[PDB]
């Protein structure tokens, strides 16, 4: 279920953006403050938590960078 259910969440939050695969810092801090209110912890926590998360995408997280913070909310 929440692979499914992230997934579908990480592809509605990411086609704001108009790429329907990919979560740029607003994207995934909206997404993240709306879904995880506390996973955030405080805002300035975005810019080493995505700099983390993204490892690869480095501008915007994809499904396979999102799936890494997933390892994180263990849900």
């Amino acid at each position: 279920k929440s692979p499914e259910e992230l997934k579908g969440i990480f592809e509605k939050y990411a086609a704001k953006e108009g790429d329907p695969n990919q979560l740029s810092k607003e994207e995934l801090k909206l997404l993240l403050q709306t879904e995880f209110p506390s996973l955030l912890k405080g805002m300035s926590t975005l810019d080493e938590l995505f700099e983390e998360l993204d490892k690869a995408g480095d501008g915007e997280v994809s499904f396979e960078e999102f799936q890494v913070l997933v390892k994180k909310i263990s849900q």
